[PDB]
């Protein structure tokens, strides 16, 4: 490819600054953990009654009991449903367990359990495993064996997640245990045991707890488990030495552990502090990798205010479920891994957690104690949130506990005898504005400064300092590259290059840095293995770096970028030190001493080195924060207003290295410093005096806004905008009934003083704060959201000339909170007055409109310039309208404008008879900008029209882009629009049924889906998504423009977007530059009435059959107490509403509807078609699975035709039958008709001529009785399958499908909670009518017998002793099942006292059974329980069970061996007894395996097992059997009797 690249930034990103007010990490969001239980396969047990229990986090849920078997199968499906943060949920435990002898008294016997937490599951490539096996282990014991598998799909899904799901095929398969196991890459199959020694040495600085003092322990959480240490009473400075010690297996799939520092009280156990370690970051896999080791080495933990109350509401800061506002305590930790030789039987096979002593370590392994010296200036204090702002205010700054002077000195004390000075002197606000305040600093800068002391840890910080900075530049460049490619800058493959280059050059530049302190002494192995780790993985990165730069090419910009994204992910996780050395800065504001607001920098950004890769990147620098709410209050409304904004320079160092810790401050102040410091050059000063300031003057070009938020009743907003800079502010005019103002101004901060004459001003402005408000009518504002900006400064020895002047208006985007709000089209200049005064600066013109007076408008070339535009507006019709107020929409009509121009459409005069327009088409003229990214939207405003001028708004929507509707003069000259030359393309049934062309299909999709990832029966086309999703929602000539009416809702409650829509317009928009060439109109034909929508079909009202086919839902969520739903389909369309609960599938999460619903419809005005999923309730409403929306009249009218599907084959019988009364030669007439094309020319009855395209195929149809007529329907057909090739108005038919629409509740949005595969047929009635509906019902089992003759037994096992002279017997019947012991159980009579284990039976079972030949599952109705309402359909595997039992006259029976015949997949029984081993039944693959489906008859011996102490299978038993399966119809023609009965008796 090309070697030209850029390596400066060129999109202008670093003008647009992605502030983020809220902490934007931590927010709660719905998840749904979806486990389905498949089942399950060698369970170790013996009589085994085996029960999944699956847990998530403290939820468990319960399968259902299956009766003695070791390979149960459940297909259960159970959905978990949370609202918390993501790392609350990520924590979570899933855990797969199979218990037994469970009972509503005594809880069940465990067998074994799989641990793995929800993290594991969703860092999957598709958030899910599907159809893995579980390993089972014993969790209470080491030295135990494999406890079985569990066949199970676990999937995670967050709020707005999309999972490629995988079709419910019929899984007749033998998949491999091993080669499918539930681990994730990497992790072995078989995993050790070891021993996680969470080593707790001491703590420090700990806050008051009781009143006063504190009881102090730690808690750690591991993969489920805890254990805590002793309680050191009475101490701020406890120790421990203690290690808890957890025993669990390696490598473990729960990837954090909770430490948890907390007090001891008898009144309640509460929280001090928690840190959570993260096992990737201090581990790596593989040969090359090394186990999971951290410390000795301190932890800083974080969390409430440490101030003590009777009640906290930020309690759950010290339980660590959000970003910590103050420093809690640190502590001394370590961990160790040490695998176990679970094969040594010297050590104890228990895994409970200890307690035991740690070796205490010293002070000096962590570091030498060095001074650290913090310097601070606030150089601005303004936007400070006026409902507090009444009284004097303070600014703290506290590191750790130094510096903290109103909370107490919790502090060891480790210039001579310097005083801290932390807190600023207090001053009283001055007002800004009315929702503002400043504080008037002036000249006078504040300043801090703290000594303070910690452990000389400053190269782990210097590492993760290189690293992030490596990880800013790559994310600035990828900002960059995203930025010019949504602006269309010209070339962005050159700047990725660069940007690959320059990250691949800092991966080279790490591995010179961090190598220069090998020698340290106080390095933890933790630091030797990750510094080896990230040089190893930097290094891979630089290669990979440049093996990506070397692919970069134009058309794959777009798909090497998320691989870049990657590389930051990588840098970001890399980045993160584990061993926490110096504790984060901490700035708050108090008035009368009270905590309001803080702001958190991590401490090594403001790390100071010699090296410019090491240094931090806010170190000796003036550093724009925002002060936030603490804890939960910084979240919603309470948090949308800026608490504070500051410039706050920092410096944080050594000491011995402070002598340059005033560098990076604005030249030109004095010192002022304490009486200590007089005539002390070194003393730090309490405050700065500038004297050299700079006048300056801002413009704010506020032209526009877009897409903003709607915070008033009607939809609407009354948005003004207000312009934040140093300690002033200016509003724009207030645009009445609009979400996209033009406001057209210019705000000028004139006279403007930046103290101090500022390091690199042009490269790092002060940044700008807008705040949009909605005015209302008593005198509030609304908050509408929040930008930032940077101007674009010039300075007075500058021209004001091009490139860089005058600035080009660009895109900000604008956020309330985290939710995007708009995007404010807007400029920014800070141009300073100079020498000469303010002639120097660019003149100020007067307004265009001189009415406007004082306002100024924004000035010409930075305005957009404006070239005339015509906007042509189809108005199709107004569908569902929605009251508004009381009473209905009567008479509507749809006001369009666009930028001041626009057009009204013709009056509906009455809605309910006619929802149409007399004029299809009209337009306007409007001037638009020349660059089409500056097009101002679009705005859609449906009003009712009452009497005497009287206009209510019943909804808008707003067009955000016209891009897409933009007519650009299409290319007639292209190959595909030729229309010469000659082109030539060429081309046991009884018992078939469409389930057999569907499962064709399925299996068709699903190695289609696994393709790119690297006799025959016609099919269909199956969609894994709906059919809109294909054909770009059928959105060809006919668009949707939701209406919206109310207040959008906030980002966590309130309303909804799509609870906002209170109606639809339908229609198109075509816009074209002014004047248009006349060839381009005729090429486009341009009638006058229709402008440029031409072939608009018929507006008028028709009637449409519409025939929804429901195929099957999988996936259900469940609606009811028991775990499952009845679901039963409603569909809603106009004024029909078909609820078919007389049809509802009892306790199936999974149905299978197979049903057809004919509704007649008044198009197009009853086309909202509403197909959801109804759980049946026997008391109270039924339940909303979900719904979905499907919207026909796209359908009906699209020129893919999606009325009806065509076949891939045609046929007029059997399976595969032709469906549309529409013959495909009449469907291609219709489609030539339409399309002006010559033909279709059918020649003779092989070939037809469409266009300059010949077509041929099979020439004869097959009338049902093997009798032949020649046809012309084949070749029709095949040239509607290959209707895309047609140059003119060739066009992708929708073909037969089966599409699969996610169900979507209101209640829980943004989370699919079913999928409903189905088709919707419709049909015009005023052609000809369709047939019967296809019948899609499900298939009817097969009705056999299976006859089970147990002829003897041999080498039983004598279970009896005898009790007076003690030889060995057994009593041996046999006993066997097909359908469950419940419902097929039969014995044999009893072998009374068999002294060698030959048993002579003789008995004859009968097992008259349903079976579905496809899915191999045995199909039978029964009830759940005794105390249920209706017969619920289940699906079992045809398995035969045979066992050997003793009989016991004075207790229960003893249960010996047991054999589970897979009934398609068992092995054949040997010819003797003799020949009769272990090995038939076990896993060798030797023997070969027979279906009894196929054979038909299979006698011989079979080998019984049974399992013994040491969990072992022997051989316990033989039987021979005689297995004769038949139809029903064959076994009454030869009907026999139970046992040894008539007919064919038995001896
Ligand atoms: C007394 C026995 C209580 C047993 C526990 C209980 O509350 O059962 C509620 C039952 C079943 O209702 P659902 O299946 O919708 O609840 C399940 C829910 N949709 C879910 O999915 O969680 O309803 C009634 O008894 C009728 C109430 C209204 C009567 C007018
Ligand atoms: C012979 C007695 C029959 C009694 C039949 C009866 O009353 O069934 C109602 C329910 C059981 O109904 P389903 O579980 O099938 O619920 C149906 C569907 N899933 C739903 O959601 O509603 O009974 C109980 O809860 C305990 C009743 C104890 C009565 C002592
Ligand atoms: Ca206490
Ligand atoms: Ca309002
Ligand atoms: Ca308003
Ligand atoms: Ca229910
Ligand atoms: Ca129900
Ligand atoms: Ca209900
Ligand atoms: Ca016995
Ligand atoms: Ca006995
Ligand atoms: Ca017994």
């Amino acid at each position: 490819a090309s070697v030209t690249a850029l390596t400066s930034n060129v999109s202008n990103k670093r003008s647009k600054p992605d502030i983020k007010m809220e902490p934007s990490a931590g927010r709660p969001m719905d998840y749904q953990v979806s486990i389905t239980v498949i089942e399950a396969r060698q369970l170790v047990g013996l009589n085994m009654d085996p029960v999944v229990c699956v847990e998530v986090g403290d939820d468990k849920k319960y399968t259902s009991m299956k009766e003695s078997t070791n390979c149960p199968y459940y297909n259960e499906y159970f959905v978990f449903d949370f609202h918390v943060s993501p790392d609350v949920m990520f924590d979570k435990i899933i855990k797969i367990s199979v218990i037994h002898s469970k009972n509503l008294l005594r809880s069940g016997t465990l067998v074994g359990s799989f641990k793995m937490d929800v993290g594991t599951v969703y860092s999957q490539p598709e958030h899910q495993f599907h159809h893995k096996w579980a390993i089972l282990s014993d969790p209470d014991d080491i030295s135990a064996g494999l406890k079985g598998y569990v066949k199970c799909d676990v999937a995670v899904v967050g709020k707005g997640d999309n999972i490629k799901t995988p079709h419910k095929a019929n899984e007749t398969d033998e998949d491999d245990i091993e080669g499918n196991l539930l681990l994730p890459e990497g992790v072995p199959p078989e995993r050790q045991w070891a021993r996680f020694y969470v080593k707790i040495y001491r703590a420090e600085g700990l806050p008051r707890m009781n009143t006063d003092l504190v009881d102090p322990y730690v808690q750690v959480f591991f993969a489920g488990q805890k254990g805590k240490t002793s309680v050191q009473k009475s101490s701020y400075e406890p120790l421990w030495n203690e290690q808890v010690v957890f025993t669990d297996l390696f490598p473990p799939l729960c990837k954090r552990m909770k430490v948890q520092i907390r007090d001891s009280d008898k009144v309640n156990d509460v929280a001090i502090g928690t840190h959570f370690i993260d096992l990737r970051k201090i581990s790596n896999d593989g040969d090359k990798g090394f186990l999971p080791t951290l410390g000795p080495a301190w932890v800083n933990m974080y969390g409430s205010t440490r101030n003590y109350t009777l009640l906290d509401e930020h309690q759950d800061l010290n339980e660590g479920l959000g970003e910590g506002v103050s420093f809690r305590a640190r502590l001394m930790l370590g961990l160790a891994v040490e695998i176990l030789d679970t094969s040594n039987p010297e050590l104890t096979s228990s895994t409970e957690v200890q307690v035991e002593q740690a070796t205490p370590v010293s002070e000096s392994c962590t570091g030498r104690m060095e001074e650290f010296f913090l310097f601070g200036a606030f150089l601005e204090a303004s936007m400070i949130d006026r409902k507090n702002g009444d009284k004097p205010i303070t600014f703290e700054v506290t590191i750790g506990n130094y510096g903290n002077e109103v909370d107490g000195m919790s502090r060891p004390l480790r210039a001579g005898d310097l005083a801290s000075v932390s807190s600023t002197p207090p001053m009283r606000p001055q007002i800004t504005d009315r929702n503002y305040f400043h504080l008037p600093y002036l000249e006078r800068k504040p300043c801090i400064y703290i000594k303070s002391w910690w452990p000389d840890q400053r190269r782990r910080l210097y590492n993760a300092n290189i690293m992030d900075h490596i990880a800013d530049k790559l994310e600035e460049g990828l900002n960059d590259v995203q930025e010019m490619i949504k602006t269309e800058k010209s070339y962005p493959e050159r700047r990725l290059r660069g940007v690959l280059e320059e990250l691949s050059c800092g991966c080279h530049r790490f591995l010179s840095l961090s190598d220069k302190d090998q020698g340290r002494s106080s390095r933890t192995r933790l630091d030797r293995e990750r510094l080896k780790s990230c040089m190893r993985e930097l290094e891979s990165m630089g290669q990979q770096a440049k093996s990506l730069r070397a692919q970069v090419k134009r058309h794959t910009v777009r798909d090497k970028l998320r691989s870049c994204q990657n590389f930051l992910q990588k840098l970001r996780f890399l980045a993160d030190e584990p061993q926490h050395s110096i504790p984060d800065v901490f700035i708050w504001m108090m008035s009368n001493n009270k905590r309001i607001a803080y702001a958190r920098v991590p401490s090594k950004d403001l790390l100071f080195s010699i090296v410019e890769e090491e240094l931090g990147k806010d170190c000796a620098k003036v550093k724009t924060l925002f002060l936030k709410l603490p804890g939960k209050r910084g979240f919603g409304s309470a948090g949308w207003t800026v608490q504070a904004k500051l410039e706050l320079y920092l410096w944080l160092g050594l000491s011995k290295q402070r002598k340059d810790f005033l560098c990076g401050l604005p030249c030109g102040f004095e010192e002022v410093k304490a009486a200590q410091g007089l005539g002390l050059h070194s003393f730090p000063p309490i405050s700065l005096v500038y004297t050299k300031k700079q006048a300056f003057q801002l413009r704010a070009h506020m032209y526009q806004a877009r897409s903003l938020f709607a915070a008033d009743s009607s939809g609407l907003s009354d948005p003004f905008a207000r312009v934040f800079f140093i300690n002033q502010s200016q509003c724009t005019e207030v645009l009445n009934e609009t979400l996209c103002p033009t406001w057209d101004q210019m705000l000028v901060f004139d006279n403007l003083e930046l103290y101090g004459e500022a390091h690199e001003l042009r490269d790092d402005p002060p940044i700008i704060v807008i705040e949009i408000y909605d005015q209302d009518s008593m005198g509030k504002a609304d908050f509408m959201g929040r930008t930032f900006a940077k101007p674009l400064v010039k300075m007075a020895d500058e021209a004001y000339c091009p490139p860089r002047f005058p600035p080009q208006l660009e895109y900000y985007q604008i956020y309330r909170g985290s939710a995007t709000a708009g995007d404010l089209l807007a400029a920014f200049e800070l141009l300073q007055i100079g020498p000469s005064g303010k002639a120097d600066l660019p003149p100020i013109n007067g307004p265009v409109d001189m009415d406007r007076g004082p306002i100024m408008p924004v000035p010409v070339g930075i305005r957009p310039v404006l070239s005339k535009y015509r906007v042509e507006v189809l108005f199709w019709g107004l569908r569902d309208l929605k009251r508004v107020n009381l009473a209905q929409v009567d008479r509507p009509r749809v006001d369009i404008e666009c930028a001041g121009k626009g057009v009204q459409s013709s009056l509906i005069h009455n809605y309910k008879k006619n929802p149409n327009f007399n004029t299809l088409v009209k337009w306007f003229e409007v001037d638009l900008p020349e660059n089409e990214l500056l097009h101002p939207p679009l705005n859609i405003r449906v009003v009712d029209c009452r009497a005497f001028g009287r206009y209510t708004l019943v909804g808008s929507h707003a067009v955000s882009s016209l891009r897409r509707f933009i007519y650009r003069p299409p290319d007639r000259s292209a190959p595909n629009w030729n229309t010469t030359g000659e082109v030539v393309v060429s081309m046991d049934e009884s018992m078939l049924d469409w389930w057999s062309k569907y499962f064709a299909s399925i299996d068709t999709m699903k190695e289609q889906l696994r393709q790119h990832e690297t006799a025959k029966i016609d099919e269909l086309k199956v969609y894994p998504k709906e059919l809109e999703s294909e054909f770009d929602s059928f959105e060809d000539w006919l668009h949707t423009f939701n209406l919206l009416r109310g207040k959008t809702g906030d980002d966590e409650d309130g309303s909804t977007e799509e609870e906002r829509i209170v109606g639809r317009f339908k229609g198109s928009l075509c816009v074209y530059k002014v004047p248009l060439p006349e060839d381009v109109s005729r090429e486009a034909g341009y009638d006058p009435t229709y402008g440029m929508f031409q072939g608009i079909p018929s507006n008028d009202p028709i009637n449409v059959l519409v025939r929804i086919y429901v195929v099957r839902a999988t996936d259900l969520h469940p609606a009811d107490i028991n775990g499952k739903a009845d679901p039963y389909i409603a569909i809603k369309l106009g004024k029909t509403d078909i609820r078919d609960k007389e049809n509802y599938i009892s306790k199936q999460l999974n149905p299978v509807f197979g049903k057809s619903f004919d509704i007649e419809a008044s198009f197009p005005m009853e086309s909202m078609l509403t197909v959801a999923v109804y759980d049946w309730d026997l008391v109270g409403t039924d339940d909303l699975i979900g719904e979905t929306k499907i919207d026909l009249e796209n359908r009906f009218y699209s020129k893919h035709r999606a009325t009806c599907g065509i076949a891939q084959t045609y046929s007029i019988h059997g399976y595969n039958i032709w469906r549309d009364p529409m013959k495909p030669s009449q469907i291609l007439t219709r489609l030539c008709k339409e399309g002006k094309v010559d033909g279709p020319h059918f020649g003779p009855h092989g070939r037809v001529r469409v266009a300059n395209r010949v077509f041929t195929g099979p020439s004869e149809i097959e009338d049902e009785n093997g009798q032949r007529k020649p046809t012309d329907e084949h070749v029709a057909l095949s040239a509607l399958r290959h209707w895309e090739d047609i140059p003119r108005v060739g066009c992708r038919l929708v073909p037969e499908h089966v599409e699969t629409r996610p169900l979507l509740n209101p209640d829980k949005p943004g989370i699919e909670q079913g999928r409903l595969e189905l088709w919707v047929d419709m049909f015009p009635m005023d052609m000809p009518a369709p047939g019967t509906p296809l019948d899609i019902s499900p298939r009817k089992p097969k009705k056999y017998e299976l006859r089970v003759i147990v002829w003897n037994t041999d080498e039983v096992v004598l279970e009896d002793d005898d009790f007076f002279t003690g030889e060995k017997s057994s009593d041996i019947f046999v006993r066997g099942w097909l359908k469950g012991q419940q419902e097929d159980k039969q014995d044999t009579d009893v072998h009374y006292h068999s002294l060698t284990g030959e048993g002579n039976f003789n008995w004859r079972y009968l097992f008259p059974f349903d079976y579905l030949a496809a899915e191999e599952k045995i199909v039978m109705s029964k009830k759940e329980s005794m105390f249920s309402w209706d017969e619920t359909e289940y699906k079992i595997p045809a398995r035969l069970t045979l066992q050997i039992w003793d009989a016991d006259h004075f207790s229960a029976d003893d249960f010996l061996g047991a054999i589970e015949l897979d009934l398609n997949r068992f092995p054949r029984g040997a010819k003797t007894a003799k020949q009769c081993t272990m090995e038939m039944a076990t896993g060798e693959v030797d023997v070969p395996l027979v279906s009894i489906f196929k054979q038909k008859r299979v006698k011989g011996w079979w080998p019984l097992l049974a399992r013994n102490e040491n969990d072992e299978f022997e051989l316990t038993g033989k039987v021979e059997a005689e297995l004769h399966l038949l139809t029903a119809e064959e076994a009454e023609k030869n009907p026999v009797g139970l046992a040894r009965n008539e007919p064919d008796p038995l001896e």
